[PDB]
This record gives structure tokens, C-alpha cells and sequence, in this order.
């Protein structure tokens, strides 16, 4: 608390200071050859090489330094929460691209660097190799994302490939045995759960299994304002349309406040003739992106309803009670028994979501809009599996669960969006390609030269694509010969790397070293934004008002 | 809190400091001739030569230093908690091997050091002398691991040798007298106990002795979910199959949450006709690795059950009420009376476990998987003995209790895995062997030389094998003659050492100086991992997030 | 808290400092001519020459210094708690022998020093002059241990001699008069007392005098586990065997936890027919060494029972209700009336303990094992005496009570083990003897010379025996003539010292200056151990974990 207002020379110095310290720490963990980082936590020591774990728990003493550290760390942390295996890359490029922005000042050069790197992104996005569950590269991806786990990669790839048709939903548990053990189901994880613990069997939040139901999906949040219309709708359904009905009635919605739940408790007590063995016949269900309720509506054959007053005006043409088999729960509900007649409705709705993705743009295919829509497909078509992960201690069991979770996140986003050849190669191919593409094109080579090549940006950006390949294999067998390394035509056609597990030299495709497309793309995208932000900041404020 | 991120040169410096300080402390306590360490605790002074106690209670002021200290200590602390007498050797070799790793940098050399030490481990695993309880070397191992306790070694060794057939399970109590006192039982310690104090005789966690029971082993944990099925199962067992039944009914499980206990309380009161002299006829038993329950099932002739619903579907074929003698208890349960009919089932199951160990690999025979399967054997075949340890004060009693427990843990893991000749000899013979074996073999000498001998790692490793033998006998009779010492072929054939108790000079085999195999192996195994980690760490984080 | 790990030079430096500081403070107070020490406590001044009270209350600011202080002080403090008058001699030799240990480093010398001093202890052990209560040297010991109290020494040595047969158990109360007043009894002090204050007459911790009782001695501690067996055994004892029973029933044991006490309260409530004048008929009694309970059993004709269940299986052969006279109390119980039939049993059990001591080894006679068995004998055979000590003020009364207690403790351990001539003479006679013995012995002179004489240890140890005699009399009339003092053959045959009370010169035997054997031996014993510990320590750890 000497000075709270840092401007100009002082500001950029601290940004550079922090970036170059965060760079040094996280990049040292890269690949299977990476060096280790010890981390304190009270009275223990988690000693690690997983870049995410490093980046997240790096802290700084000065508030000014930690201010900037949050800006460098929060992007790369936010890659792995959605993607799976791709944080150290993001930081590496953040550093690299910042360096570039400073080499070429003046804010016409800054707009040029963006446009160039934005076209490098497009070339990666087009380089995305699409892959089926049948393919043996999925193993090769898992093998890479697991830091070479022969026993794990095999399982998850075998698990996806044995379900050649339906995309498996995986969850994890801390197991008891040394060996791993799997629990396959024909079950679909659904996002609805109990509003109040009173509505379960036994009246304290238990797991109520049903063999018949009649669902209704409401759009609005329900509070003290809707208590009149529920009593209007519920007594309308039970009095008039009792003939075509299978109990219990499920009132699925966004939210049920405590005023609404206490009203529905009285409505179950109002008609005790329908209470079979304790089970309440009326359940309100909640969900914490409006189209996810339309999935829940389609899975249970329930009508989509905007207002709570719509429950009165209903008919046998809109009302249809299912005779399947559901399991209501406190965290989430699960559907098991689905008739072939129902799965025809669900597959047709799934194709309909997929036909939207067929017609998206290439850059839109990697958007959050796209990734949210693909989350809906897995909820609809997707069997449930639970793996109880083992190990020799409690600590290895918990350690191994994370590495399962990284492989599941990677395999899912691999076949979802694409695959690229690893070893820092696809970045070099993309940059060296994008330069040559605009240059080779006689239509625009007049100006493309004047902006990027003539200025020197092109040659700088090409040097920076090397960064990843250098950091992996500098100080190895591959780099000892010929001083540094020649990235000539001959290399670009058949790009040699080293498998750091074995030692042998070959192509990434040949050795079996593959990155997830979504990672090495979203690393670059994030690298540019965060480099720009860092490079274009000239004022730090620490004042707590 | 000047800097929370320590990279590179600084990082290794602190690691070197904290290792070499911890080395200088703990290694000073080695052997019977070892020097002492005074330890503060509030308002008292523990003065000790026990390297475990030193290593465990070494602390550092700087958080960064303690960060590394924990990584050096926790492996050595981790040996004694499963082994018995072998902590100082672990730290010694952590130091030595760290020193090696740094002398040969570059991450091809590192992989070579590992593989060379890894092959030395295999030579120590093959050097393991397999020993029976009859053997007078068992005394010599106890004597060694007791720092020359003529009285103690003699007792425990005699105690193992007098039961030539069944492996003793020993426990220790704070005895009152000057003399020790022994309480032999024909009992088998079993890992089950009361879920609630109410289910004992007198209804407050007392010791219930039985002379007849009918057991059942459930695999799942039991909570509010399982209350219904218990009432279905228990009434089904008492109403239908009451004819072939010896009370009480035992319900052995993983865990019983308080809901399940209160249901089984009511079930005892429900059928008061069967309550003989207060004793509840239904007892739920808890155990804090599913195969240990299978052992419990096999000892009691109880059927193994996956679910709680399985209690309904049962018959005279699966139900069997034993007329033995069991003593239920709060901490544990004890089976004393076993009919010759029953022990044939148990021994055949015990053989089956040994037949899995027969066929395990050599390095797998020193795995946690292996040692867990040997724990099962002692639980099945094994008599219970309790020793009330005596001494001149309260403090010498409590002191002598640990020296008992160190000797029991050693003798057990000696005959379990193996024995080696001590005095730091076995380490030298192993290394000087492993170098000569690969070098003498004309098949692979061409490359073995190029990696290990020609580089200099082979000569380096040989010198570090001598560390233990030097630390013990440098500044003694043995090292006075010939300046230092000549580790020539002559010494390798018959290695001379000094017994630090008596003072005479001879072979470890002659003088009676033997390390356990599981100690001096797991010291090297843990020495390598921890030397790698230290040598390959290049970042320290102290940030409380 | 600058550093929490002091090694090597610095560790020994602080030890030397602390030892030499404790040496200067405590040895100042030695003898009658010793110089005073003023001690602070809050808001008052204790000014003293009592070496125990000095050593105990010496404190150090630095944690590391106090760490070492505890190790030098706790051994000297632990002499008086069992001996009486012999703490300053212990610290002196702790210093002197530390000095020796460091002059001769290298751990073959260390073992030679130990064995030499061990043999000096054996010469002190044989020089012990055995003494009967009739002997006038008992006055001369008391005089020495009272710092020349003409009146006090006279009382105590008369009080032992007057009871020429049974050994007196003495206890002290703060008296009211100027004079002292004695209260003789034919009673035996017993270590048992109330578990809870309910069981006394009037139900609130009063003194209960009984004139008949039926005792039972249980070995185990009693807790919530045992409450049922108490209800079985007590009702068994009252229902079946009421004919041969005198009330009340005493359940003597190791400990009674609050659960068991509440159960026995109900048991007194259960049979109100047997409650005579408020007195509860069932009392539990606790004692804070199983053979001390066997004494209690033998004194009260009660059976020795290993388990609580053993109360059921009993008979008129095992049950014997005494009609003596017993006074139950809150601190301790007292037995007054013993029929000559019963004392015939108690004397026979006393002889059996004496027959064990008769046949102990010489060095075994000075062990803790030996002394604890002699403690038992006094409990059995011995009359109770209570002296109320008076004086001019309250502070003189309390001051005089401690000097009383010191003289009783010395006289007891004087006639128990032996007596030696004081003035620091016995030590010099012992050391000069032990050197001459082995050296003059033809059989071992060869190697005796090479170990002690030829190295220089013998002459160093000869000088250090003088420390006591030099401290007492340097700067007196005795040391003025002939520079220092010639410890020659002439002196050894008749050793001259000075009575520091009178000022006359003569032999210790002649002037009537006598140490107790156990003290001067226990100073040298512990003085070696503590000198060795200090000398061999090379690591200090201040870390609270
Ligand atoms: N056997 C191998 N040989 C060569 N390169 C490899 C090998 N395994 C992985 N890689 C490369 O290492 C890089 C990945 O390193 P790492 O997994 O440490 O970074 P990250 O994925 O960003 O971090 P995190 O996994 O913590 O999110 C990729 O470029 C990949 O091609
Ligand atoms: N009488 C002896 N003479 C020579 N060496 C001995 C003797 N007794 C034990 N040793 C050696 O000393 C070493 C054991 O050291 P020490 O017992 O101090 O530490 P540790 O067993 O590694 O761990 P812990 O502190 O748990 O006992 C072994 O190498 C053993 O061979
Ligand atoms: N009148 C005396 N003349 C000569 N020496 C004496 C006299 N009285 C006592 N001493 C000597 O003083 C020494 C006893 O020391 P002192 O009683 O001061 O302390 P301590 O017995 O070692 O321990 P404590 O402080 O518990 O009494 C003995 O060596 C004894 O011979
Ligand atoms: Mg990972
Ligand atoms: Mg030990
Ligand atoms: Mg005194």
C-alpha cells in the first residue's frame, strides 16, 4: 500500500515479470519428460506435474502481481474445466503471442497480428481430423492424455468402442479393491431432481423407483404467485381426466419455491384414495438454456407448457402417461426402461439437433453454442456407466480418478470436434501453411506481403509456432544433430518428432501421438486474447473502495 | 512470505539444503554406536537414538524448507509403519541417489540411472534368504533389530519357534510388573465388532461370549435405504428356517449407520421368546479390500452375500449354524473353539491364497498386493498371544513396548519375504554383482558398457553402495588399517564387518548381523523414487489459495 | 525460533554452557558452608541453600538451553523423590564425568570409561557399611542429612531405635505449638482409598471406621465393560453365601471409572436390610506393581482375582470375612486391629519377600526392583507414627517439615542399603582402590594397563574423585598448608576432613560425618548416564510439530 495507481512503464514491467514467472513454472511440467512442482497446503505436500494443478495454485505476494496472475491463470484453468488436457499449451502461447505484440507496436500492427493469427486458427479448425468410436486413434489420444497409461487408455477406448452407436455417459467412484470394476446400465442420466425431500417414498428424500408415470414440463419458475393456478390445474387433471392416467403425476419445472411445495403437499393429502403404499402421487421436480427441458419433455412424452394456467386446457391428444420405468432422486433422476416406440421419438429429436450442427459454420462448430447443443445429444442418446476406481493406497485411488476424468473429457471432445497430430507439429504446419496460402494466392499477394511478410510479422509468427516443438525435444536425441533443427519442406511433408515414453523417432501419426482438436485450438484462441489483453494494458488499480 | 514462487537455481538449492541437513541428523543415529538427538515437546525432553522418531519430529522454520522436508521424511516414516526397523537406510539412499542423479544430467542419463538401480533391486530380491521359524538366524534378526536385547530377541524368537506350524498374532499392553508376562490363547483375531454398544450382554458394549451362532456376511454398507429388507430377511429367517438354527444370528457387514442399528434393536424386542438371559439374538457387526470379509465368511461357515435382499432367498444348503465358541467385542472379535471339521475348510482356503503367491512374479512378491494376501493368511491361520510389557518405570515400560513392536514387525516380514546379511554388505554385493553380470554377459556387453560403465555411472553407483558400510565402521578398528578400505574380489567372496556391540571382526553371517529383506529392499526402492523427485523438481509454490 | 535444528559444534556448545551454568549454581549450595540462592515466585522471595530446591527452579530463556537443562536436572531431582539428601552430588559428577568423556573421544575410549566407572560403583557397593537400628552411627547420618540439627537427628534416630523390631512409617503435619508432638499408633498404612465419596459414612467423603469387613481384591481396572459382572457377583455373594459374611464388603481394585461406581450405588440401594446406621455395605476402593495389591490381599485375608466374573465362582474356602478394625479414608486407608492369627500370615508373606532379597546379586541389591520390594515390606510390617512439627512462625514450621522429611528418607535408605564415610572421601577411596585392584591383580594387569592407565583415563578419573573434597574444603584451614593437598598412601589409610559445623579436623568416621550408601552410589550411577547422554548428543530439535 505505497502506491495504488500504477501507470505506463511500471505497469507493463509487472505484467512481463508475472508472465515470465508463470511461463517458467507451468511450461516446465510439459509432456511426460516435464519436471516437477511441489505445492504447499497447510501441513502436507502435493508433489505434481499436471500443469492445471500448477497454474491454479500459483500465488504472488504483491496484490499488483496477483492481480495480473489472475488474468494469466483463469483462461488456462477454464480450458480444462470444459475440455480436458490443454492448459500448459494455453499459457505457452499467451507468453509467445505477448512477445510478438511487443515486437510490433503501433495499433495498426496489432490489428494485423490478430487477423493473421485468426486465419491460423481457421487452418487448424480445417485440419481437424474427425473420428469414429471404431477408430484405433481414440486409444492413441487417450494414451497421450494419460501420460502413457496402458491399462487406462485401453479401458476407456474399449468402453466407447463396445458401445458402437450410443455415446456412453461415464461417472466415477472411489473404489475399494486394487483392481478396477465397472457397472454397465441401459440408463439415461436426466437433469431433474426433488424439490422437497417430502415427495420421495418414506417422505425423506429417498430413491423412489416407479413403473409408470404421467409427466408435465412447465417453463416458468414457481413461487408464491402461482399457488392459485396449481390447485386449478391439479384438481382439473384428477377430476376430469382420471381415466387416461398412470400415477404418479410429475410436475417438472425450472424451480419450486417453498410456498409452492407446501401447496402440493396438501394436494396429495386432498386425494388419499390414490396413495399406494405411502408414495405421493404428485411430485414437483426442479433443474438448475431453455431447450434442456424440451429434451426432458421429449424423453418422457410430456407436453411443453409455457404458463402454469395451461394445465387446465388439456386433452387426451396432449396428455399421455408412460408405462416405462423411472428412478427419481435427490441429485438426479434416471430412466431405464424405454420402449422401442419411445426411442423412435427420441432418436428423431436427436437427429434434428444433429442436423443443426451439420449446417453450422466451421468456427461456430467450436463455439459454446455448439458444445451446449452436443451436451443435449449425450443426455438423450447415452447409456449410463459407473466405474469404481482402485489403487494401492487411498491417495493413488483419488489421484487415478482425476486421470480417468481427464481421459473421459479428452475422448469426448476428440470425437466431438476433432483430432490433430501432436508433438507441437500441427501448430507449425498451420502457421507455415497460412503464410504460404495467402502468399501463393496471386489475387491478394500484393497486400498480404505488405502487411505480414514485408513488416516481418510472418517470420516472427513462424518462429513462435516452433516454441512447443522446441520445448519438448530441445535437449533430446532429435535436436543434438545439426546444432538447431531445420524446418524445411522435407520436414513439413513428413514431420519428425520423438515419443518421449519410448525414445524412438518417427511421425506423430506413426508413433501415435495425438492432441484433441478442441484443446490445441482453444489454447491458441485463448492465447491471442490473453496476450492482447496483457500487451494492451497500461494501468493497474488496487484500490478497495 | 517474501516470495511464494521459487524457480530454478533457488529451488534446487533449498532441496539440497533440506536433504543434506536431514541426512546429517538422521544418519548420526545409525547403528548401536549411533549418536543421540534431544527433542523438545512442550515441557519435556525425549532423548532418542531411534531414527524414525528423529526423522518424524525434525522440523524447519522456513515454509519452503519444510515443504521439501516432508517429501524426504514421509517415505522413510512410511517404511516402519508397514516394515519394522528400516528408516535411516531409506534417507541415507535418498541422499546418495540424489547425489548420483545430479552428477549425470540430461534426461537420457536419468532413465539409465533408474534402469541400473532397478536391476540392482532385482539382485537384492533374489539374494533374499528364505527362512523357517526353526532357524537360529531368526534370533539374530531380532537381536539386530532390537539393538542387542539379549532378553527380548530370545523371547519373541522362542515364541515363533514354539508354535512351529501356526503364525502368531502378537499384541502389546502396558504391563505393571518389572517382569513381562505372557497370555497364550488358541484364538484367532477377527476384524469384526459391535455396530452399537446396545447389542452386547448388559446392553453397554460388554464382551459377549457365545458357544453357538449362525452367521451371515453382507458386502454392502447399510443405511436408511436398507431398513425394509432387514425386516423382510430377519422375519423370513426366524419364521421359516427356525429348525436348523443356533442363536444368536450374526449380521457381519462393512458398516451399519445409526438408522439400521435402531431397526435391529426393535427386531430383538419383537421376538422376546428367543432372548436368553438378556443376550440379544440379533447382532450387527461392522468392519472398517472385500476379501477380508470372505475370510470372515470362511472362518464362520457363513454365506457371502452381495445384497441385503438375498436374506429372503435362502435354504438349509446355504444356511449353517455353527456350534463353536465366539467372543464378540467392541474393538474386535475372537474365535477360540474350532472343530476339526471346520479347520479343514479354513486350511483349504488358506492354501488357495498361498497358491496365488506361489505363482506371483519375483518383483510382484514385494508388492502391496502380495503383502495384503499374506495379512489374510495370518488372520486365518494364527493363534492370539498378548504380552504385558514390564520395566522399571512407566516410561521404560512405554519405551520397551515400541522395541517389542519393532521386533515383531521385523520377525514377521523376515520369514514372510526374506533375510539378508547386514552391515551394509548386501548393498555392495548387489551393485558389484549387477555391474559384473551385464558386463560378463557377452550377449549385451556391447551396449551395457556404452550406457553405464563408459559414461561413469557404474563406478559412481559402486561407490555409493559403500556408503552404509563406511558410515558404520569409519572411525573403528576395521578402517584404521590400510588408510581407507580395499573392496577387492577377496572381500566380495567373504565380506568382513565389525559387530559394534562386542567389537570383534568377522562376516555378517558369522557374527549374527542380519537385516530383513523387506527393509533394505524398500529402502532402495523408496530411495530411488524420492531421489528422482528431489533431483527432478525445479519449482516451489507456497501459496495458500 | 531463528533455527529449529542445531547440529554438531553448536549443539555441544550449548550443552557445555548449560551444564557449566547448572554446575556453578547447584554446587555453590553444597555442604553446611555452601552459599545461598534467592529464588523468585510471583511476589515473594524464597532464599535457600537446599540443592534440590535450586536445581528444580533453575530456568532458561532459550528453548534450546532449557531443553538441555531438563536433562541435567530431572535425574538429580529424581534421586530425592526416592532417596533423600543426594542431588548436588549427582550434578557435580554429571559435570565431572562429562568433562572426562570429552577429554577422551573416540567410542572405544567411551566404552572403557563406562566399564571403569562401573567397577568403581561396585567398589562403592561393597564398601557399604551395614547398620542396625541400635547403632550410634544412625544419629551421625541424620546429623549429616539435617545440616547439624542437634534436636531433630536425636528424635528420629531415637524413634527408630526405641521400636527395635518393627520399622516405623512416619508422616508429618504442620504443627501448632513451638514444640513438636508425636502420636504413636499400632496401625499399618495401606494404599487403598475411596472410588467415590458416596461410599463413606454420611455419604460425603468422611472417614469410615469399620469393626468387621469382607474384602475382595480385583486386578483389572473397572469401566463400562464390567457393569454386568458386578451385578452377577454381588447378588451371588448376598443370596447364597450370606451365612459366612461380615459387613461391609470391600471391592478393592486398580481403578473405578464413573460408570461402575454408579452401578454399585444402586447395589447398596437394592438390599436396604443390610444398611447399618447409614454405612453402605458395598465399598469400591482404588489405588494409583501388581504385588502391592497382593500385599493388600494378604493383609485383609482377601482372595486375589484376575477377572471380575470370578466373584460368582466362590466358596467358604475362598471367602473369609475378617473381624478386625479398619479406617477407610479419602487419601488412604489404615488397619489398626490385627489378630495374632492374621499377623502370623502377614509375617510369613514378609519373610518370603526377604528371602528373595537375601539372594539378590550385589548390584541387584541397589536396583529399583530391590527397593520396590523393600517398600512392600514396610507396608506390611510397620507401625504408624504422626509427628506434628512446630516452630516460631508458619514458614519455619513448613521449612522444618522438609528437613524432617529429608532425615526420615535418608535414615530409611541408610539402614536399608548401607552407610559410607562422607566428606567426599569414599569416592576417592573407591577410585584409588579400583585402579590399584586390577593393576595389582596379576591375571589382568596386562590389558588393564593398556585400557585405563596407558591411555590416561585412570589418572583423569583419580583427579575427578577429588572434586567433592576440593569443593567442600578449598578455602578452609585444611587446604592452607602445603599449596594444594597431597592425596598419598598416608591419607588413604586415615583420611583427614574438616567438620564444617565445628571447625575441628579429623576422619569422617571420627567426626561423625556419614553419607548414605544409596545416595553417593545413585549420584555416581546417574552422573555417568547423564554425562554420557550430554557427551554423546550431537543434535537438538526444538520443533513443536
Ligand atoms: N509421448 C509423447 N511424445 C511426444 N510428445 C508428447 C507425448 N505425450 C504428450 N506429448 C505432447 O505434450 C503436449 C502436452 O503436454 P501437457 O499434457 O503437459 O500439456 P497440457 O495438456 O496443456 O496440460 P494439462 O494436461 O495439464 O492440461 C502435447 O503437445 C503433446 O503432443
Ligand atoms: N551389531 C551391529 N554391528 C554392525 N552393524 C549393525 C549392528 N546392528 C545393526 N547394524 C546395522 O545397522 C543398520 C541399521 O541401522 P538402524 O537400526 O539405526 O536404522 P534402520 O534400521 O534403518 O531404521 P530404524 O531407525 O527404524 O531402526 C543396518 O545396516 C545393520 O546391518
Ligand atoms: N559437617 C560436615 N562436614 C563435612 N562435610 C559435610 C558436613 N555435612 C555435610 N557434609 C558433606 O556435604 C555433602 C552433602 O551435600 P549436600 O547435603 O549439601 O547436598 P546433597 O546431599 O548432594 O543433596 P541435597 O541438596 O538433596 O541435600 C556430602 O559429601 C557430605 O559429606
Ligand atoms: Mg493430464
Ligand atoms: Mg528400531
Ligand atoms: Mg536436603
Amino acid at each position: 500500500s505505497q502506491t495504488l495507481l500504477v501507470h505506463g512503464k511500471d505497469a507493463q514491467g509487472i505484467i512481463k515479470q508475472v508472465l515470465s514467472e508463470v511461463y517458467d513454472a507451468v511450461t516446465s511440467t510439459m509432456g511426460p519428460n516435464g519436471q516437477l512442482v511441489m505445492i504447499k497446503n497447510g501441513v502436507s505436500t502435493k508433489t505434481t506435474k499436471d500443469g492445471v494443478t500448477v497454474a491454479r495454485s500459483i500465488r504472488f505476494a504483491d496484490e499488483a502481481h496477483e492481480l495480473v496472475n489472475r488474468v494469466i491463470t483463469e483462461p488456462a484453468t477454464k480450458t480444462d474445466e470444459e475440455c480436458g488436457d490443454g492448459t500448459t499449451t494455453t499459457i505457452m502461447l499467451t507468453h509467445a503471442l505477448y512477445h510478438l505484440f511487443k515486437d510490433f507496436p503501433g495499433f495498426q500492427h496489432h490489428r494485423n497480428i490478430e487477423d493473421l493469427v485468426e486465419r491460423v486458427i481457421q487452418r487448424l479448425e480445417s485440419m481437424a481430423i474427425r473420428v469414429e468410436v471404431d477408430d484405433p486413434r481414440l486409444y492413441q489420444v487417450a494414451l497421450t492424455s494419460s501420460n502413457q497409461d496402458e491399462k487406462l487408455a485401453r479401458l476407456v477406448s474399449e468402453l466407447y468402442a463396445n458401445n458402437k452407436g450410443s455415446y456412453p455417459d461415464i461417472e466415477l467412484k472411489e473404489g475399494v479393491n486394487f483392481e478396477d470394476q465397472i457397472e454397465q446400465t441401459t440408463g439415461r442420466t436426466i437433469r431433474m431432481f426433488y424439490a422437497n425431500p417430502w415427495f420421495a417414498k418414506g417422505h425423506q428424500g429417498g430413491v423412489t423407483e416407479l413403473t409408470g408415470f404421467t409427466a408435465f414440463v412447465i417453463d416458468r419458475r414457481i413461487d408464491k404467485e402461482d399457488t392459485q393456478k396449481l390447485i386449478d390445474g391439479v384438481n382439473h387433471l384428477v377430476k376430469t381426466h382420471k381415466q387416461h392416467l398412470a400415477l404418479p403425476i410429475l410436475l417438472i419445472a425450472r424451480s419450486f419455491e417453498e410456498a409452492a411445495n407446501s401447496t402440493l403437499m396438501q394436494l396429495n393429502a386432498a386425494h388419499p384414495t390414490l396413495v399406494e403404499d405411502g408414495r405421493p402421487w404428485l411430485i414437483p421436480l426442479s433443474t438448475p438454456g431453455t431447450s434442456e427441458l424440451q429434451d426432458i419433455a421429449v424423453m418422457l412424452n410430456a407436453p411443453m407448457l409455457s404458463d402454469v394456467a395451461d394445465l387446465t386446457k388439456l386433452d387426451t391428444h396432449s396428455i399421455n402417461g408412460q408405462h416405462g420405468q423411472l428412478e427419481l432422486g435427490g441429485n438426479r433422476s434416471i430412466l431405464k426402461s424405454t420402449t422401442p416406440k419411445d426411442e423412435d421419438r427420441i432418436e428423431q429429436h436427436a437427429r434434428g439437433i444433429e442436423e443443426l450442427l451439420e449446417g453450422f459454420s466451421l468456427s461456430d462448430k467450436f463455439s459454446v453454442r455448439a458444445r451446449y447443443n452436443e451436451r443435449r445429444i449425450r443426455t438423450l442418446r447415452g447409456k449410463l456407466i459407473t466405474i469404481s476406481v482402485g489403487g494401492e493406497t487411498y491417495s493413488e485411488v483419488k489421484e487415478r480418478v482425476d486421470r480417468y476424468e481427464d481421459v473421459v473429457k479428452a475422448i469426448r471432445s476428440a470425437l466431438e470436434n476433432g483430432i490433430l497430430p501432436g508433438g507441437g507439429v500441427s501448430l507449425v504446419k498451420a502457421v507455415f501453411g497460412t503464410i504460404k496460402e495467402g502468399l501463393e494466392d496471386k489475387d491478394q499477394s500484393a497486400e498480404f506481403a505488405k502487411r505480414y511478410i514485408n513488416s516481418g510479422i510472418a517470420n516472427e509468427l513462424m518462429r513462435l509456432s516452433t516454441i512447443q516443438h522446441k520445448l519438448l525435444f530441445k535437449d533430446t536425441a532429435l535436436y543434438k544433430e545439426n546444432g538447431s533443427f531445420h524446418f524445411n519442406d522435407d520436414w513439413l511433408n513428413t514431420p519428425t518428432v520423438m515419443n518421449l515414453a519410448t525414445g524412438e523417432i518417427g511421425t506423430p501419426e506413426g508413433l501415435g501421438i495425438y492432441d484433441t482438436a478442441y484443446a490445441s485450438i482453444t489454447a491458441l484462441k485463448g492465447g491471442l486474447q490473453t496476450a492482447k489483453i496483457l500487451a494492451t494494458t497500461k494501468t493497474l488499480i488496487l484500490g478497495e473502495k
